[PDB]
């Protein structure tokens, strides 16, 4: 076989297809490569097995199945909500990898591996917003994405070997070995693999930097709006079992903590869709039913202890937060107030209501410590301020501050860190204006969506997209985002240093550099508030 | 008598003298006019009596005696410390008024009455820094100053009629009636009297706006770095008696609360200087041994209740604070650290030490509420930040915030208010650089000291002085500081409105207008911290 579009992997040979990128540039794609046996029947909830070797030529020409998950309807066929909806058929057999090489195909090049994230309950590598064609063609990089098991199918934990937990993470781990073993045949470098993700993507990518098993399976990491030290990232093993036994109860299975083997076997029987729909009990804002847990194999300790002791891969890190993280989550949660319409506001009374509902676990000697910190004292009753104040307290505690912590611990262990604050809101953003730049807005720009002519992105937005695609790309290459011009000295993007803590503002005409972001509020949630709760309890 | 320099007051006639202002302009002065009988012997601690009518022509040609007080030596003959030292002989007979008319002498003009302040323990109208010659000549206003009894001689309270308290305030009150009765003969208007002062000066001027007795004795008020709602402004009647009986003990007199008439009579005997030296017991920063008290005559309620109920003269108010209030007081107090030298700094440890010593009455669940508010979280251990952070917490609690409160209550009662933040540090400032603009720095500029050729003020500083002299002067005239150009619309200096809370920055090239100043920290000390101390106690 002299055919460039057929490739012989360890488990057999596959046939790809040449496709046009929206830009018009040509790339080679391999879509739906099985990296594991379908985790069905006795294999559900369990760690994945490598794929059974196949005979003949297999067609990897079309986008694979998305894993079984819930879909978002709460806004009907709104373009803003439907972009995160799975665009392929939902199946238990979802374990596949997608490889996209640029044309001409390089002999040995950089590898960028995208781990999607849906709060560990949803998502797929097949989303339109994650399109490898624009990124691979413009930056000349091998772009790879994977499907990992999600929700209770991926993250159910009972301590038993029939449900050991972290199945989704072991999925990713196995997919990383596939890359290590098979990427050079697509023209990549097994040692130059750079992992990058958003939400759980970042939380996943981070957990590979920590994990013993996936330690030497990649080179660098890019983390978007997520860290392993976030509140929603992990659950206690004691709770994870209760969440599992509650799911057993809710679905009509044996829920007794006495006999665990009864519970898992009954669960294996039930339909996958009824299983994922019964995960949602009483949960506050920004907390999810089934997520990573410290299993003993993938992780043998909590990420907090790993970070403290300094047990993580010595690597360059590119990480950052968006300006308005919370808004997205305060829309779905707390849906009464702050609905999907233009010009919404919040009265001082409604604000005071919200901080109780958004922080239900604090003693009230902490509530007004929050309200004093998160109110604008130049004009306290301002309806705009009180609304934006909700986004900040959610955004900072659940997202922004946790990113800062991980970035600092990496910086002070002598690693090069690059911190960003993404401030750009699209002109064509479908969501209301007040939302501003929400959680996951940068994705469209890192993947080169503005370079699509069929979409009406302004000419400046197309430049901006190419700019951050460059930053991202040559970081995966060189360990540094700075372009060759000004790479020699006084960078556009300074290093996030332990004491300096600098970040770059990613916006349309701003090259502004600050320190943080939001160091005061981070000091609030990390230092002041915890010791106050101690002193009042 | 057709002589312009002789004037016939109600109690007899006086003879003045023409003097050159440092600028070279000529003014007429009357210095050391007795407005009351000397409060000596049986009259000590008591309310003043009007002066006994005199026969013939009296010479009021030289600066009168300063009241008995302590002097500052702690810095030896330092020019910065010695400017507040009394420059006339110290006497118990100190009750006099000074009148300065410009030449040519107007038929009927505006009256600006200066009440000095030394924390109610010191000060005199005769200080070089308060010179009427420059102000009167340049702004064409009748400038008047008075001497009021100070320290325990002025503010001793025992509830007894032999020591009823507020003697210093009744001194001022009597001096205001003298002005009402006698100023038209000097070419002033009895109804256009505008009171203005600094430190206790402002606290005094404010207490005239409140008091029933001195209500109709003036028109407007200008208040510099002081309000009646400040912590050090008043003492409880229960404490004032104890402070008096402690002073009785310390001087070797009967200190028993049983027999009060014994105590006062023994006190009347003792030398005035030994009496003023034994006032200082255990007192924290920015608190003074003998100050105004609610006597029942001058004030029948606490200023807090007066402000709340809205019982104060409906008038225009011009008030403001300086950028670094605390520094001056943290130098004399807490003298170990933060000494008088260039380039002093504060370590993070020393900072944490200070907040305990500077706030000795807070439970420690409040101490770190302060440290979190008053630390710079971009670089927390910064030695410059930690030093400046001490000035702010002292400046805000003891001065700046209290000025804001009084200014707001006047604004929301429908009165016109003009708030300033004085940001200008002299080039020739004798104190160390880090001190910046300290408590009482604006005085030199409001009195026209830069217009003195024998002093090396820059040509811009001379313009600045004339500018704020103008603001001050035509406020006393018109009720508005704005010059005729731009007085018609969109003022240089906007009104401090109840909701807007605007202030003007008084500096060299800044016409900048903000809102506050320092609304966050004021909300801290006024709203947040008090309810936190409640929740933790
Ligand atoms: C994939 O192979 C099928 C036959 O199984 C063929 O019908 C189809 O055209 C192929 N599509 C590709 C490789 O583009
Ligand atoms: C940045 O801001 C605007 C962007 O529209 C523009 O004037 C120019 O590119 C820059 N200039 C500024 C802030 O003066
Ligand atoms: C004040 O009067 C005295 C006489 O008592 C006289 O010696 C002195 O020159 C006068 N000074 C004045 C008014 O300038
Ligand atoms: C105010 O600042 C300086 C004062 O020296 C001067 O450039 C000018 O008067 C003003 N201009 C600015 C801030 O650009
Ligand atoms: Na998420
Ligand atoms: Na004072």
């Amino acid at each position: 076989d002299n055919d460039p579009l057929v490739v012989n992997t360890d488990k057999g040979r596959i046939r790809g297809i040449t496709v046009d990128a929206p830009s018009g540039k040509k790339v080679d794609v391999w879509l739906g490569i099985p990296y594991a046996q379908p985790p069905v029947g006795p294999l559900r909830f369990r760690h994945p097995r490598p794929a059974e070797k196949w005979t003949g030529v297999l067609n990897t020409t079309t986008p694979p199945n998305s894993c079984v998950q819930i879909v978002d309807t709460v806004f009907g066929d709104f373009p803003g909500a439907t972009m995160w909806n799975p665009n392929t058929p939902l199946s238990e057999d979802c374990l596949y990898i997608n490889v996209v090489a640029p044309r001409p195909r390089p002999k040995n090049a950089a590898v960028m591996l995208w781990i999607f994230g849906g709060g560990f309950y949803s998502g797929t590598a097949t989303l339109d917003v994650y399109d490898h064609r624009a990124l691979a063609s413009e930056e000349n990089v091998i772009v790879v994405s994977l499907q990992y098991r999600v929700a209770s199918l991926g993250f159910l934990f009972l301590g038993t070997p029939e449900a050991p937990g972290n199945a989704g993470l072991f999925d990713q781990n196995l997919a990383l070995r596939w890359v290590r073993d098979n990427i050079h045949r697509f023209g990549g470098d097994p040692s130059r693999v750079t992992l990058f993700g958003e939400s759980a993507g970042a939380v996943s990518v981070s957990l590979h930097l920590l994990s013993a098993l996936s330690r030497d399976l990649f080179q660098r990491a890019i983390l978007q709006s997520g860290s392993p030290t976030a509140p929603w990232a992990l659950v206690s093993r004691e709770e994870a079992t209760l969440r599992a036994l509650r799911l057993a109860e809710a679905v009509g299975c044996p829920h007794e903590p006495s006999k665990l083997s009864d519970a898992v076997e009954c669960l294996r029987g039930k339909d996958p869709h009824v299983l994922v729909n019964n995960e949602w009990g009483t949960l506050g804002i920004c907390e999810f039913p089934f997520v990573p847990v410290v299993d003993g194999a993938f992780l043998d300790e909590t990420p907090q202890r790993s970070l403290a002791s300094g047990r993580f891969k010595k690597t360059e890190i590119l990480t950052g937060s968006n300006t308005e993280e919370g808004y997205y989550f305060i829309i779905y949660y707390l849906t009464e107030l702050l609905r999907k319409e233009e010009g919404v506001t919040v009265t001082r009374e409604e604000f005071l209501q919200a901080v109780r509902e958004l922080n239900p676990y604090v003693n009230g000697a902490a509530r007004q410590a929050i309200v004093f910190e998160y109110t604008d004292w130049t004009e306290p009753d301002n309806p705009n301020s009180n609304r934006d104040a909700l986004d900040k307290m959610v955004g900072d505690y659940h997202f922004t501050c946790n990113v800062n912590e991980f970035a600092q611990r990496y910086a002070e262990e002598g690693n090069n860190v690059y911190m960003y604050l993404y401030t750009h809101r699209s002109k064509g953003n479908p969501w209301p204006r007040w939302t501003g730049v929400m959680h996951g807005d940068e994705i469209n720009y890192v993947f080169g969506e503005p370079l699509n002519p069929t979409l009406g992105y302004t000419e400046d937005e197309k430049d901006f997209s190419r700019k951050i695609m460059r930053y991202w790309s040559n970081f995966a290459k060189t360990g540094n985002p700075n372009p060759n011009t000004a790479s020699s000295e006084f960078p556009e993007w300074p290093k996030h240093t332990a004491h300096g803590r600098h970040y770059l503002e990613l916006g349309l005409n701003t090259s502004f550099v600050g320190r943080g972001p939001r160091l005061r509020q981070c000091a609030f949630w990390k230092k002041y508030l915890p010791q106050l709760v101690a002193a009042t309890s």
